[PDB]
């Protein structure tokens, strides 16, 4: 884990010159195509991409699991909705389906802590059934949580060598917004009721008790903000972890990784606190539409290209954004040059 | 013209509440696709649309000339600019011809006033060579104005004829921030140095200028605020003309239409003074880079889905939002039923 995160590779300078000099060059005024020339530079700074902005295949992985927080009232959901869903994915009837399917994406789901049997079609890496109620102790031990960072950024990385060159993270996980705020207070240092939402439609009135769930989930495990497995294995979630583990595996693979909504952005700012390196191979997609979103992504330092209010998860965020990423790559590769004004 | 205005149809009531109740229905927590069930809704309103989001042929109408203004040291590119980008879009190298293949839209190219010899090519609907230097008398006469937008208007319609479904409107003419600046400054009451901007990179020195070109323009003509064609014919151009009859066309058609940067929200802004019913028609792409864009869609009381610091023209953000417009389509018809949670 330390050798994986040790091998994970700086962004290639001398890619990205040529690639901003030859962006400059192109049939339009100077930076006219402002944040698209932003992004194809980036691309071009990856390892993984071979020197320019290129999009090879297209993945969307959907890490699934169950809390034992959902025990303390913070989700609307019926608990086996996390495995119905998780069924469904299989069938291409989702959200997150449907929009990679319009984005050529394909979509991996993985089941990460399901409580409930396993399903067939659904990617096994199971931890156990449903984690740790996070209001009473720790979601999981931290051996728990290295070994599944470690399992899925081998999956990641191996799915490069199939391919893909794009990847996408997404989620399903009922209560999931409770740990996931949890973990922003905790390394933003803000108060739980600044980043506590709606999730999926929590009523105005059951707010209260999911800020004392939260505060109450931070004082019990006493998290250190400077140690990004210790916060995810005490107040996040196997879900949240193996959001992360894509984000680490697609960084040591040299690989872009699309950020989702603001699960996806707690995973975030564990990545980049266990690996700083990590950062230059993140992309936003969306600005989610949870209360917690904009403190989020100040702490990342990212602005979302997409505006559309969106708050279902599953990576559905992600997968609309590919065809922007792939964007940026038409440009670089098929306008014409100035010299030929 | 009056009658072509008074023919726009009001949105289907009927459709679109079947539209709401559907999506609704579908595997998902109510509302949480935000923005892209909106539009879904907002589509199937649409009569030219047969009561259901969808999306058919896709074209990206380029309205090309040439302004007299530029003689006002407004701008820096070279007025043969035009001409040549002009033909550059019949070769596919341009910067929407590269976002719109990545669409699979295709590209109209309108010459409505370039100062130059005929492009083949070119659909050919020049009302003279460049329009009049604003900053000393009108741009063009309000019968030269109507003619045009007629003329659009017929053209636009048409294409629908031939399975064109959606419209995306996109412009080219050195020194159009000019007018668009003027008309903005017009129509909202702001004043010009709220809304003037760097166009195609123009030097901060030369700002002031612009200013006070926009100043003058105002003064001397006179424009009606509450008359879009007095406004357009006075302080407008051929381009822009030609932009809101686009708008008039597709809306008088039933169909949708995306709007781009900048100085589409000036003649969506004329559109709208013209005809309020146009209003439900137009869809926003993105956000523009240009100084007086806020105001803009402030009016406009529109809020664009990306946000990607462009500054092109050509209508390079319309063709970059066509795959939203397609992404709520999916959703739509694609998703399974929660019926069947
Ligand atoms: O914390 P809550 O309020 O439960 O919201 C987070 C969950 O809701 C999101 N979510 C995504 N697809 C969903 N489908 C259903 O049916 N419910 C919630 C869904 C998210 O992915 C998590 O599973
Ligand atoms: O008012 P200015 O500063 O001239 O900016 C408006 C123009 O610049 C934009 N524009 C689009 N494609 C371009 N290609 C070149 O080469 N220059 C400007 C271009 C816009 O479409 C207008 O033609
Ligand atoms: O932003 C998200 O991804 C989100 C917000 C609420 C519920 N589920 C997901
Ligand atoms: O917003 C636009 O469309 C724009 C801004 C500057 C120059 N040309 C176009």
């Amino acid at each position: 884990l330390h050798a994986l995160l040790r091998d994970i590779p700086a962004p290639d300078a001398e890619a990205m010159a040529r690639t901003q000099q030859h962006i400059d060059g192109l049939l339009k005024p100077p930076g006219s195509l402002g944040r698209l020339e932003t992004l194809a530079v980036q691309l071009a700074g990856m390892p993984g991409l071979n020197g320019t902005p290129q999009v090879g295949e297209k993945a969307v992985l959907v890490m699934c699991a169950d809390h034992g927080v959902w025990d303390e009232g913070v989700a609307v959901s019926p608990k086996i909705v996390t495995a119905i869903q998780a069924a469904n994915m299989t069938r291409g009837t989702t959200g997150v389906c449907v929009l990679a399917a319009q984005a050529g994406a394909k979509v991996h789901v993985i089941d990460v802590g399901i409580d409930a049997e396993p399903i067939p079609g659904v990617v096994n890496m199971r931890v156990a059934r449903g984690c740790g109620n996070i209001a009473v102790g720790p979601a999981m031990s931290r051996l728990q949580a290295e070994a599944l960072l470690l399992e899925v950024s081998r999956y990641t990385c191996d799915l490069a060598q199939r391919g893909v060159t794009l990847f996408g993270v997404g989620e399903l996980g009922m209560a999931n917004t409770t740990p996931a705020a949890a973990m922003v207070s905790v390394f933003t240092g803000s108060d739980a009721k600044e980043v506590v939402g709606i999730g999926a439609n929590l009523p105005p009135s059951r707010i209260d008790n999911k800020v004392d769930v939260v505060r109450r989930a931070i004082a019990i495990n006493q998290p250190n903000p400077r140690d990004g497995i210790d916060v995810l294995s005490k107040v996040g979630g196997f879900d949240l972890v193996g959001m992360t583990g894509v984000m680490l595996g697609a960084a040591r693979c040299g690989l872009p990784v699309l950020l989702d909504g603001f699960l996806s952005y707690s995973a975030a700012l564990a990545a980049c606190q266990i690996a700083p390196a990590v950062r230059p191979y993140l992309i936003p997609s969306h600005f989610s539409a949870e209360k917690g979103a904009r403190i989020a992504l100040a702490h990342l330092s990212m602005e979302p290209y997409l505006h559309m209010a969106m708050r279902l998860g599953e990576g559905s965020g992600a997968a609309l954004a590919m065809p922007i990423v792939e964007a940026a790559c038409a440009m670089f590769h098929n306008m014409g040059e100035l010299a030929a004004i």
